[PDB]
């Protein structure tokens, strides 16, 4: 069913060529804010836990997160697919993690702000009443920042959940870095593709850019690019069964989901700074110099670099 079980963008963040299986997350919770997830997917079921939907005329609605896009699946795909009870399907960065999946985008692909948020602060409570560490992926955002969403990203920060978001596909002019990703608690995420320039990967030219004035310092302030990882050309799960090959900012952010869960995994007494730090260090030592605005070091195009398992 699968036509590559391990895609190119999975071999990349393990750096691992040969890699015949992913592995890792457990009790992980990945929150994908999207639109629905196909929680009968093979490669899914096995992790899907909870099922929320926040489009509708009261909010949540439990036991619903139905996936008539595509989009949503796709995300939760790269961060979490387990390759299936036949090990016949495709592999995520976290098999092992557990899959909150949030409707909060219509099924044409736009969400509210207010729908947004209240999913946000959602799966921090949901975290605190579990007692479980909980990473937000959110493969959205607009060039507008929003009270709602920013205010309900500082609580769920509060709450000790990292927040992943996609740095937006407006690029690649400085300056076109969206929200909730250009947020000082929101990790922002740059795709790459599968082409080297420079000596490393570089970054795809939708990808959108932050500030030069605020780039540089390795320390993140609102506006600033994070984290670089692949997004063109991805192959992951598809809503109505099978597969598909889409390309964003909206398939790099799961990548980070996906390791910052492997990771947590690892050390679930992280806090979620001490995460994003480790984070942070894994992507400095792979610095990303391809692509409009790349440079040596910490820069408006790539951020701090590409964040890698080893
Ligand atoms: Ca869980
Ligand atoms: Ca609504
Ligand atoms: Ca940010
Ligand atoms: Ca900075
Ligand atoms: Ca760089």
């Amino acid at each position: 069913r699968a036509s590559q079980q391990i895609p190119w963008g999975i071999k990349a963040i393990y750096n691992n060529d040969t890699l015949t299986s992913t592995t890792g997350g457990s009790g992980i919770n990945i929150a994908v804010l999207d639109t629905g997830v196909n929680t009968s997917h093979p490669d899914l079921v096995n992790n899907v836990e909870q099922c929320k939907d926040f489009t509708g005329a009261t909010t949540p609605i439990n036991n619903s997160c139905t996936d008539r896009n595509g989009h949503g699946t796709h995300v939760a795909g790269t961060a979490l697919a387990d390759g299936g009870s036949d090990q016949a399907g495709i592999y995520g960065v976290a098999p092992d993690a557990d899959l909150w999946a949030y409707k909060v985008l219509l099924d044409s692909g736009s969400g509210y702000s207010d729908d947004i948020a209240a999913a946000i602060r959602h799966a921090a409570d949901q975290a605190t009443a579990t007692g479980t560490k909980t990473i937000i992926s959110m493969s959205l955002g607009s060039s507008a920042n929003n009270s709602l969403i920013s205010s309900a990203v500082n609580y769920a920060y509060s709450k000790g959940v990292l927040i992943v978001a996609a740095a937006g596909n407006s690029g690649y002019s400085q300056g076109t870095i969206g929200y909730p990703g250009a947020l000082p608690n929101a990790i922002a995420v740059a795709a790459l593709e599968n082409v080297q320039q420079n000596g490393t990967y570089r970054v795809a030219d939708y990808s959108s850019r932050g500030y030069i004035s605020t780039a540089g310092d390795y320390v993140i302030q609102e506006g600033d690019i994070e984290i670089s990882a692949p997004g063109s050309s991805v192959y992951s799960t598809w809503y109505n069964g099978g597969y598909n090959t889409i390309s964003g900012t909206s398939m790099a952010t799961p990548h980070v989901s996906g390791l910052a869960a492997k990771i947590w995994a690892e050390n679930p007494s992280l806090s979620n700074t001490q995460l994003r730090s480790n984070l942070q260090e894994r992507a400095k030592s792979v610095d990303i110099k391809g692509g409009y605005g790349a440079a040596i070091g910490d820069d408006y195009a790539s951020g701090f670099g590409f964040a890698r398992v080893q």
